[PDB]
């Protein structure tokens, strides 16, 4: 149930991509396992950024292996005071407070990274704080039992679908475009939204098709309730597919905008986009 997905985007892969692997498989098991899947994001890393400096991808691939992890426990969890302290201790650790609590350590080393840009760092905190506000608000609609509209979902939700805070990571991953990436956020931000929001909305959706019990967060479950004839589970699924499609090309086009800006900026995008789709398909 639920199909495979063909972005409009290349899935394009690092030439180092079993350095990846290898790095991620004995980091897990050092500095996490005491605390499988998760190792597998190194396999991720080198599709997510290919024209990356392969020196940035192990402290990358470190941090996206703890911020799974954290996610695992917010996402799984029952009630706002657990998620409120996990969200909360993530984000004092992304602001440098020290920890040696192994729940923490790895996203402590990718956040005090010395090689950051620092007004690169600054987006990416930003934008995790986003990603955890949706988190909250989502867990509390869900225990709420509230009913919300398809565009009120996906605006929530589009923070929290990671991508703005992996497409932040490509001036850290691929430092020659940091200063583009400060660039066009502090003098094209329009654009940069008009890029950035199609994507968390194809993305979420694309989330939200792979893991068909989740009510009145899943946009599959939300369309159901809102559509105006009664639909099934297939046909909800069939046409968030088709909205995934229509989010796609709407991207698509925004990139070609930002492509005469920063035609690499925009390329690397397209390549976070691309492997992130090719990645979900993969593991089928
Ligand atoms: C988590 C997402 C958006 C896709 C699955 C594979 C992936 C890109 C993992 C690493 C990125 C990350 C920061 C995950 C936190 O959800």
């Amino acid at each position: 149930t639920s199909p495979r997905l063909a972005s409009l985007f290349a899935c394009n892969r690092h030439e180092k991509f079993r350095e990846c692997v290898a790095y991620a498989d004995e980091s897990y098991a050092e500095s996490l396992e005491p605390v499988s899947r998760l190792a597998k994001l190194g396999s991720c890393t080198a599709v997510l950024y290919p024209q990356g400096d392969f020196d940035r991808l192990p402290a990358t691939i470190d941090g996206y292996m703890a911020f799974l992890f954290l996610d695992d426990l917010i996402d799984n969890s029952t009630d706002m005071s657990y998620i409120s302290e996990i969200t909360s201790r993530f984000m004092s650790t992304a602001k440098g407070t020290p920890t040696d609590d192994k729940r923490f350590f790895l996203l402590s080393r990718f956040f005090t990274d010395k090689r950051w840009d620092p007004q690169n760092l600054v987006l990416a905190i930003e934008e995790a704080q986003r990603f955890m506000d949706g988190a909250l608000a989502l867990r509390a609609i869900e225990i709420e039992e509230r009913i919300i509209t398809v565009e009120e979902y996906l605006d929530i939700r589009v923070p929290n679908t990671a991508m703005g805070f992996m497409f932040r990571v490509i001036g850290f991953a691929q430092p020659e475009l940091a200063e583009d990436l400060n660039r066009v956020m502090a003098e094209k931000p329009d654009l940069w939204d008009r890029v950035e929001s199609p994507s968390g909305k194809s993305v979420g959706i694309a989330l939200d098709l792979f893991k068909v019990v989740c009510s009145y967060t899943n946009v599959v479950k939300i369309w159901q309730r809102e559509s105006p004839v009664a639909i099934d589970l297939g046909e909800a699924i069939k046409f968030m597919v088709s909205e995934f499609y229509r989010y796609e090309k709407e991207m698509a086009e925004a990139l070609e905008e930002l492509a005469e800006f920063s035609p690499g900026l925009a390329q690397a995008v397209r390549d976070v986009q691309g492997g992130t789709l090719g990645w979900m398909n993969a593991e089928r």
